[PDB]
């Protein structure tokens, strides 16, 4: 279904998007989401203040291309500009991070959908189907393939999310990913081209990590350039601790362990916000830490 | 429900990865009563029992330094009773020159009574071999593959533009194997090598085929040579172990032809030329030993 071309260009963003210990930023919020989130610091779910706090975000310092690989949006905030009329779109472009689209059982239409933001900044896509049966996950899977096979179709790499929301999690995750994959190499996807972001199997973070790993390679291919957990509900030390955990743990890891975080990344800086944007600095930094906290447990270095 | 308990794994595992250890291969002592009659024949000689078995005990007794390119040799069913010259058992013979001894299956029915047999016997691992037909015998090998594991034994999975065809297959395979709720990790696979070439690209398509379906959790992956010449089966494996894609498993050798050709060649039968056989294959032993650690130059 491919190019050599086409495929050299899926394979050089998966891996260029994981690279060193460099993760994943969770800026695809929906418009409900960031409220609930915003909220929890009292200021309004407003266009502007989603904006302004992600304006912050971007405007960091050009070393933040070293924790981070790319940044998923929200199809809002991948057309929002920063204070002087430039698109958050071409900000990243810059440093080094790459843009993706948060696309969301769409399948129809999502071709020159796609098409449309590939040309517009953004280099891959994010579809999420929930799991937590038989007709259910052959269906979620051969749909996620489906999805999949397109995006390629259309130069986007795309990171499947076959998330299994809250050790008998692990035979859960490994069926299901035994399934998601097994569709893929049926709608002849291009692995290579691909990028998984499987849930974190949750015990301490050595164990949480050991259930974690065995599960992967027990099922998702060394073909796969990466691994970019999601964080979901983790505290921002926890989230970390167990990407760590999982990249010491003593399991065959042909792949990048990285993570595609957004609450984990973002509780502490959102915080520090607080929709002041006299508090810029101190929202950088909050953000920055985690950034770089998670790109040493990518590297397993962190302590 | 799970198929094995924490120790069943243990010694499932322990087992696989012992074959492969340190670029260690595996060596094929069950050619059928027929087959090894025309291979006897190109040497011309008797398809007798007894021919069979010297040519054999030449090889399980060749120098003990042989128990370092060979860690597991499997057997025809009539061989595992056979004795040498001294009335010793090879069984024992090979389990004492430290060389797991494997037992072919080949038929699915009352397998695990079969096996349960072999196990304690001296046997420790085993093996066995359009969108239906794959299906059929994906979740065929998975049924081998369960039992076995029952049994102590050890699963060899041995499934059957070759690189679309060998990827799929495999795909279907090991998607099976996870259903059954096979252990992976107390498994081993034999492929044939994805081929029609230098064993440069030979070697490329082959890996990136497996590590494009082929688990991490699987130890090793001991390719047959079904009819490349003994120095091609060679280079290629070698090859292989030196292709730049990611190889979670240990990539070794099962081998027959490869290992016997230039040795069986060498007896002709004169058990006079005891000493030239054991050469020829104490070659090819060592030579596959170094292709599984991409250490074997060759002149």
């Amino acid at each position: 279904a491919l190019t050599q071309e086409q495929k050299k260009e899926l394979s050089e963003i998966a891996q260029s998007i994981v690279a060193n210990g460099k993760g994943i930023l969770a800026a695809d919020e929906s418009v409900g989401t960031m409220g609930n989130r915003l909220q929890r610091i009292k200021v309004e779910n407003t266009e502007e203040n989603r904006r302004q706090f992600r304006e912050i975000l971007f405007s960091v310092d050009s070393s933040i291309n070293q924790s981070i690989g790319g940044v998923i949006l929200f199809h809002e905030t991948l057309y929002q500009k920063d204070s002087q009329g430039k698109l958050f779109r071409n900000i990243l472009k810059e440093k080094g991070i790459v843009v993706g689209i948060k696309l969301d059982q769409g399948l129809d239409g999502l071709s020159e959908r796609c098409a449309q933001y590939k040309k517009d900044g953004v280099d891959f896509g994010k579809w999420r189907p929930v799991l937590r049966s038989s007709l259910a996950i052959q269906e979620n899977a051969n749909a996620l393939a489906r999805y999949a096979s397109i995006c390629q179709q259309n130069g986007l790499v795309p990171i499947v999310e076959p998330e299994v929301i809250p050790e008998h999690c692990q035979y859960v995750t490994e069926k299901v990913l035994a399934a998601v994959y097994k569709a893929l190499n049926d709608h002849h996807v291009y692995l290579e081209g691909t990028l998984l972001k499987p849930n974190m199997v949750t015990y301490t973070p050595e164990q949480v990590a050991m259930a974690t790993v065995t599960a992967l390679h027990r099922t998702v291919p060394a073909a796969v350039p990466g691994i970019c957990f999601l964080s979901g509900g983790m505290s921002e030390e926890d989230a970390t601790l167990n990407l760590n955990a999982i990249n010491l743990c003593p399991l065959p890891k042909p792949w990048k362990l990285s993570f595609s975080y957004g609450r984990a990344l973002q509780a502490s800086a959102l915080a520090a916000w607080g929709g002041k944007a006299a508090n810029k600095e101190a929202t950088q930094e909050a953000f920055m830490k985690r950034a770089m906290a998670n790109c040493q447990a990518a590297k397993g270095q962190y302590v």
